[PDB]
C-alpha cells in the first residue's frame, strides 16, 4: 500500500514549509522543524510535504512510525462507530479502566512479553516509562533492604520535605553515550550531547563507559573483546564505589544499542555479562528499548538476540509501540498503590491501535520481513563503504538498525541536506553519523531504490 | 447530551468489576481501580459502570473530562473522514509538524493564552509540563548570569558528567501541600501525601508553608491576613538562605488552589504578592494550573481571579486541554532549539479535540455556567455544613472547585463508599476532605440532585 517511488518539486523546505515555519517561530522556537508535512496524502514509506514533495522516509518520525502512514488498517479502526467512545472518553485508566482494559492488553502488549516479565504498566512516552522504571526499582531496592515491615515515622515524615531516610540516595548507573529521555531523572541518566543536558541540574549517579567497538568488526575481534571487558571491569567499580559513597546503585539502565549518541552497539555476550554483573550486585537490570523495540533489529525487542531466560529485570518501551509503558518481574510489583501513578497512564486509544498493529506485524510477517529487507540495506552500505572510503565508515547495524559515520559534521549534513532534496529523509545521530530507522513496511525494493539514489549521490559529491 | 438521573443497580464494584478487576490486579496491582466502565453508554455528567449503574459522575476522571462523556460535537469530529490521518499518523512534532499545525493552536491554546504571554510549547501531560517549566527557568536564569557570553568550555564538559558548573545547583521553592507531578524533578515540587514521595530520591530545595485559611472566611479577617503574611514572609526568607547555600532558586512554582493537598485556598491579595516577591528576587514565577485550569472556577484560567495585567512568567496546564504545555512570557523562551524537546510534544489529536471544546465553551457560555452551577452548589454545601457540624465543616470553593472537611480519613471514605452507592461519584483529597471537580456541563439542577442525595445519606448517617 504505497506509491511508486519518491517525487521532488522544490527543494525542502520549500516556499510554503518556509512560510509555515516562520509563522510558528513568533510563538515558539521553531528552528529544529525541518518542514511542515502532509500526512493526510502520506502513504506507507512516503512522506509528503506541504510543497507536494514525496520523500522515502527512512526516519519514521524518530523512529516512532510501526507501519507506515496511512496504514489502511488502521483507516479501518477510526472508521467503526463502535470505536468512537475510545477517541473522545479517555478514561483516568489507573482508577476507571474501560471495560475492554484487560482484554486490549492481552491483543497487544501482553501478547509479545519478554520473558520472565509477567508485569505490564502503561505510560505515555518513553521518559515517563524510564522515570516510573526508576521508581519502581528504587522501591524495589528499599523494600529489600526493610524486608516486610511498615514505613517508619521518621520515613513517613523526612520525605514529604526531600530528606533521607524517607528519601533515599541511591542511584541509577547508566551510560556515557547514553539518551534515556529528558525530564529530570531520565536526564540525570542521558548523556548524548552537552545541548541535551546543559544548565540543567543534574543527580550524582554513577557514569560507565560504553564499549567503542572498532570497524571491520572481523580485523579487530582480540580489540574489541578487550574494549568490552575493559567496561564490563569499570561497571564493577563503579558499583562498589557508589556502595561506598552511601549512594547504592539500586538500578542499571542500558540501551541494546546507544541510538542518540551514534547508534554505539556491543555484542550479545557483552549484555550478557552487565546482565550478570547486574544482578550479583543486587542491582535491578533495566533495558531502555523506547527505541530498538518494535521489531527493526528482526526481533521484536532487540535484547531476545541475547538468548537469555533471564534478559532483564525492567523492560521499557514507546515510539512504535503508540503507548508507552514498562514489562517487569513479578518480584518487582509495587507493594501498595499510588506509588506508581499518573492521571491518564497511557490512553486506550492508542492501545486499540497497537492490538492492530501487532496484528499486521504477525500477519504479514514483518519480524522477517526487517531481517531481509535490513541486510539487503546492510549490504550494500558495506559495498558503498568500499567504493567510498573517503566518506562512509564504521558501517554496522542489526535488521534495518543500521548506521555509518561520515569524516565530519558538515559533511553528514551536507549528505543528508543533498538525499532529502534527491526524495530520501535520513536522520542523523552523534556528530557525524548517519542512520536508518525504516518503518516496518520497508522492504527490499526500498533498500534497492535508496542504495541506488545514494550511489548517485556519492558520485557525484 | 445527558440523562435525568441517576439509576443504580448494584453495589459498586459490582460482580463484573469485581471479576475484571481481579484480571487486571494478576498483570499489575489493580487496588487503586474504583470500577471498570463502560464509557459508550455513559453521557454527558453520568459515569455507567460494567454494572449497568449510572453515576453522576463530580470527580470527572480527576478533573480531566472537560464537557462530559460522548459530547455529540466531539463525536462529529471523529466521524469527519477528513479527521482520520489526525489519529493515525502521529508526527514528531518538534520536527515535521502537519500543515494545519499553528492554525489549530489559533484555534485553541492561543485563543486562551494568559495575559502577558505570548510563546506556547505543546506536551502530552501535567508532568513533563512542569519539568519542561522547570527546564526553561533554568535555561533563563543561566542565560541571565552568563550575558552575551557563549557556553563555556567548562560547563560543556561538565554538565555531560552530571557536574556543576554544566549543571547548575538551581532551586525551585515548592510549597507543602502542594501537587505538580510525579516525576522526579517534579516530585521534588510535590508535598501532598507520603505515599507520594516514599523511597524515592528527591533534591534539596526549598519548601515553603502554604496558607491554611480558618472559616468561616468572614469571622477570621485578621486572622488569614497575618496567616498569609507570615507564610509571604517565610517565602522571602527561603529565596535569601538558598541563595546563601550556593542553591540559587531560579523560579517559585505554586497552584492557585492546591488540589491533592486538601483543597487549600488563599486570598488573591498572597498571590499579588507572591508574584511581586519572585520578581523582586528575580525568581520565574511558574503558575500550575493543571487542575484549576480550563474554567470549572467561573475563569478559563484560575489566575485571572487575581487581576493581573502580568500574573506570571510561565503557565502549565493539562487535563480538561486535553493536551498539555506551557504559556511562558517572550524572554523565556529558548535560546538554541533541541533544549526543550521530546519525540511527540504532546499530540494533534489531542488539539482538533480541544478546539472543538474551547468553541463549546465558548458557545455555551460554560464559564459563566460553571460560576452560577458552583454558587448553587457551594450554597447547599453552607446549608449542609449548618444542619451536620458533626461531619462537615470548613465548606470551600470558588465556581464548581468545592469542598469540604470530615472529622476523620474513616469518615470521610465511608461518605465516599455510600455516596457512590446512591449515584454519586465523589472524590476525596487531603486526609479527611471532600471534593467536587464537575464536568464544565454539570449545571445547577445537577447540584440539587447531589445535594438530596447527600442530604439523605448524613439524615441517615
Ligand atoms: C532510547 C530512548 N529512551 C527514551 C526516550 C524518551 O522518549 P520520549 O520521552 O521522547 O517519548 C527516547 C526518545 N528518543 C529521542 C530521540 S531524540 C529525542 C529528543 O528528546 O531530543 C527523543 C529514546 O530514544
Ligand atoms: C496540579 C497538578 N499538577 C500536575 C499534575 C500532573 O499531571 P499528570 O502527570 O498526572 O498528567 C497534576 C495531576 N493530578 C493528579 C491528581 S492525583 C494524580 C496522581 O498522580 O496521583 C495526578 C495536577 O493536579
Ligand atoms: S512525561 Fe510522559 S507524557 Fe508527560
Amino acid at each position: 500500500f504505497d506509491y511508486d517511488g519518491p517525487l521532488m518539486k522544490t527543494e525542502v523546505p520549500g516556499p510554503r514549509s518556509r512560510e509555515l515555519m516562520k509563522q510558528l517561530n513568533i510563538i515558539q522556537n521553531a528552528e529544529a522543524v525541518h518542514f511542515f508535512c502532509n500526512y493526510e496524502e502520506s502513504r506507507g514509506n512516503y512522506l509528503v510535504d506541504v510543497d507536494g514533495n514525496r520523500m522515502l522516509d527512512l526516519y519514521s518520525q524518530i523512529s516512532s512510525i510501526p507501519i507506515g502512514y496511512s496504514h489502511p488498517a488502521l483507516v479501518k479502526l477510526v472508521q467503526q462507530p463502535q470505536n468512537v467512545s475510545t477517541f473522545i472518553n479517555r478514561p483516568a485508566l489507573g482508577i476507571l479502566p474501560p471495560e475492554n482494559f484487560v482484554e486490549k492488553l492481552r491483543e497487544s502488549l501482553l501478547s509479545v512479553a519478554p520473558k520472565g516479565m509477567s508485569q505490564l504498566i502503561t505510560m505515555a512516552c518513553g521518559s515517563c516509562s524510564n522515570e516510573n522504571a526508576f521508581k519502581t526499582i528504587f522501591m524495589w531496592y528499599r523494600s529489600k533492604e526493610r524486608g516486610e515491615s511498615a514505613f517508619s515515622k521518621e520515613e513517613l515524615e523526612t520525605c514529604m520535605i526531600n530528606q533521607a531516610p524517607g528519601c533515599p540516595d541511591y542511584s541509577i548507573l547508566s551510560f556515557m553515550g547514553a539518551f534515556h529521555g529528558r525530564t529530570m531523572g531520565c536526564l540525570a541518566t542521558t548523556h548524548s550531547k552537552a545541548i541535551h543536558k546543559i544548565d540543567i541540574p543534574s543527580f550524582d549517579w554513577p557514569i560507565a563507559p560504553f564499549p567503542r567497538l572498532k570497524y571491520p568488526l572481523e580485523e579487530f575481534v582480540k580489540e574489541n573483546q578487550q574494549e568490552e571487558a575493559r567496561c564490563l571491569e569499570e561497571v564493577e567499580d563503579l558499583i562498589v564505589k557508589y556502595r561506598k559513597k552511601k549512594k547504592t546503585v539500586a538500578g542499571i539502565i542500558v540501551e541494546p544499542i546507544q541510538s542518540e549518541g551514534g547508534d554505539n552497539h556491543a555484542s550479545d555476550d557483552f549484555f550478557r555479562k552487565l546482565r550478570d554483573i547486574s544482578r550479583k550486585h543486587g542491582c535491578a537490570f533495566l533495558v531502555d528499548e523506547v527505541q530498538t523495540g518494535g521489531g527493526s533489529t528482526g526481533k521484536f525487542w532487540a535484547h531476545e538476540h541475547w538468548g537469555l531466560d533471564d534478559p532483564a529485570d525492567v523492560m521499557t518501551f514507546s515510539k512504535k509501540m503508540m503507548t508507552g509503558g514498562f514489562f517487569h518481574k513479578e518480584e518487582f510489583r509495587p507493594n501498595a498503590p499510588y506509588r506508581i501513578f499518573n492521571t491518564w497512564l497511557g490512553d486506550p486509544s492508542k492501545n486499540l491501535l497497537l492490538a492492530e498493529v501487532i496484528n499486521i506485524i504477525k500477519r504479514e510477517d514483518l519480524l522477517s520481513n526487517a531481517a531481509h529487507a535490513g541486510k539487503v540495506l546492510l549490504t550494500g552500505l558495506l559495498d558503498l563503504q568500499a567504493r567510498y572510503p573517503q566518506f562512509i565508515s564504521r558501517v554496522r547495524g542489526r535488521g534495518t538498525f543500521c548506521s555509518f559515520d561520515t569524516p565530519d559534521e558538515s559533511i553528514r549534513n551536507k549528505l543528508i541536506s543533498i538525499a532529502r532534496n534527491k526524495g530520501v529523509m535520513l536522520g542523523g545521530c552523534g556528530d557525524k553519523s548517519i542512520r536508518f530507522r525504516p518503518t516496518l513496511v520497508f522492504r527490499d525494493h526500498h533498500a534497492h531504490l535508496f542504495l541506488n539514489i545514494f550511489s548517485d549521490i556519492l558520485a557525484d559529491f
